């Protein structure tokens, strides 16, 4: 990742580099554990109101609706940004219908988490196996914390978590 | 912070104004965090590269090397970058005593963090309250990921955490 501008992080690779091509005694011995490629996607403003508008206009049970909120729904994105999404597209009122429907959803996520050890939304950890709160952001660290969900959340996670959110849209989107 | 270009984290705040300079029915409602401002300080490989060889040459009881210590520990840094400065400056058998030294340090703040329930390495909630092992990223979330830490620790605890560094630095650097 970009490294030459800034480093946000400390670059430990490059140190560790450095130190290995100069002097045996120690060396090259900084833990270098290299975290990166966020996949989740943030939302971009401007698209988010063409959606609000699609979805005041043309409707909700609309089938343009469905589609511009599908095609948006296609990248990962941490609780926070689902949650928000829904709670501006949805209103109020179904909002907590989609609450419930994404709660459900998750729920059987839990399942393929459990029943599989190797499910994307688990790691290689035996403690690390997904959890209702991890997915919805309200893990210790994730409330109102999208900076902490961003850093915790594991991919499959996200994919877990945004695939969920688009189901319960479509369950709440027709039945209603 | 640089939200022109492109937003890192969806920057719903925008969104907020959005939706609010149009139309009254729902509107700007979406939750808008904001969770700002990076109060660790990122270490620049070349300057840690000089500050080994300063350990190298000049020893480790040297004045010049504490003189180059302070200064790059004078601004917070998560406990993944404390760690490995030293473990790069100290070598494997002082970096022991370090880590002895530094959690004695850190254990003090414990107290300071006890005593008052308003010391900076604190929050305002009631469970917000420090820990040894978030001061050492050994946190749930911290273990290894220093992405998680940027997100979890607090302002407070990074200053604790690099001036415990940096005592314990001193308490080994002398007392060694």
């Amino acid at each position: 990742g970009p490294t030459s501008p800034g480093p946000a992080l400390t670059d430990w690779a490059r140190v560790r580099e450095e130190l290995a091509s100069t002097g045996p005694p120690v060396v090259a011995m900084p833990v270098v554990i290299k975290t990166e490629g966020p996949a989740w996607t943030p939302l971009e403003p401007k698209l988010i109101t063409r959606l609000a508008d699609t979805v005041r206009t043309k409707g909700l049970r609309s089938p343009i609706t469905m589609a511009e909120v599908e095609a948006l729904m296609s990248s990962p994105l941490l609780p926070h940004d689902v949650t928000n999404l829904m709670r501006v597209i949805l209103g109020p009122a179904p909002y907590a219908l989609w609450m419930d429907a994404w709660g459900v959803q998750l729920q059987t996520v839990i399942a393929a988490a459990t029943r599989d050890p190797r499910h994307p939304a688990n790691g290689q950890g035996r403690g690390e196996r997904t959890n209702l709160n991890r997915l919805k952001g309200l893990a210790d660290g994730m409330v109102g914390n999208p900076q902490g969900q961003a850093a915790l959340l594991r991919p499959g996670e996200l994919v877990a978590i945004t695939a969920s959110a688009l189901q319960a849209f479509r369950e709440v989107a027709r039945l209603a």
